DNA sequence: CCCGGACCTGTGACAAATTGCCCTCAGACGG
DNA sequence: GCCGTCTGAGGGCAATTTGTCACAGGTCCGG
């Protein structure tokens, strides 16, 4: 199945995207890399890759596409829009999109890589961000270890405001997304908390391959 | 000494958002 | 040149997940 690769600058960028949008974004990076910024999406192909009906694919593409407008991307800083023209459909079952050409060098650069079958069952978009950030540190054999700062997680994944209260951070983000990765990917993941005084400051992740 | 305050934790509620499903009906084409 | 079928563009749903905050109970310090 298709092998996604992307510059680390994208793995660690600040942005907020939905799941359907992140799915499309993988195909855009794939199209661009296989060579102006103009990409294309087929309803029937999206449906087959991610196991949807054609109808639900259509719904997913259309709403994802109108939710890109006004969205911006920050590289740590410098801000860019994803799209510089609205999407449009020349043919039935076919969409044309215009990615910001200044983003191309940030897509292709110190890199992260994974096969698309690894992530296509994840549902929570914050868990997709987390799985991308672990892959950036993976060894050939399939293991790794990394320390991510809690303040940096909040900024980069643009977590919502009540998750700055740590018991809520634990309950609705950390525990749920570590559970998804262990249930929906071939990865097996564990963690431990680093503290300073009363405050918890980092999360230390270790993982191996099944 | 206590006591109140500034911190920290987990849980029960409720509100808003997202999920996979289901149904209708016209577009595009082949045979 | 018409119709039978495969698509996909629309309109919705209830059941779950995700986002928010009130309240109870831990600690340590300065007064
Ligand atoms: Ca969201
Ligand atoms: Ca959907």
């Amino acid at each position: 199945s298709p092998r996604i690769v992307q510059s680390n600058d994208l793995t660690e960028a600040a942005y907020s995207l939905s799941r359907d949008q992140k799915r499309m974004l993988y195909l855009f990076v794939d199209q661009i890399r296989k060579s102006d910024g103009i990409c294309e999406i087929h309803v029937a192909k999206y449906a087959e890759i991610f196991g949807l009906t054609s109808a639900e694919a259509s719904k997913d593409i259309r709403q994802a596409l109108k939710s890109f407008a006004g969205k911006e991307v920050v590289f740590y800083y410098e801000s860019f829009p994803w799209f510089i023209k609205p999407a449009h459909s020349p043919s039935r079952g076919l969409y044309s999109v215009h990615i910001n050409p200044y983003l191309i060098p940030f897509f292709i650069g110190r890199f992260t890589q994974f096969r698309l079958s690894e992530t296509k069952e994840i549902t929570n978009p914050y868990a997709m961000r987390l799985y991308e950030s672990l892959c950036q540190y993976r060894k050939p054999d399939g293991s790794g270890i990394v320390s991510l700062k809690i303040d940096w997680i909040i900024e980069r994944y643009q977590l919502p405001q009540s998750y700055q209260r740590m018991p809520d951070f634990r309950r609705r983000f950390l525990q749920v997304c570590v559970n998804e990765i262990n249930s929906r990917t071939p990865m097996r993941l564990s963690y431990i908390e680093k503290k300073k005084g009363r405050q918890t400051t980092h999360i230390v992740f270790s993982f191996r391959d099944i």
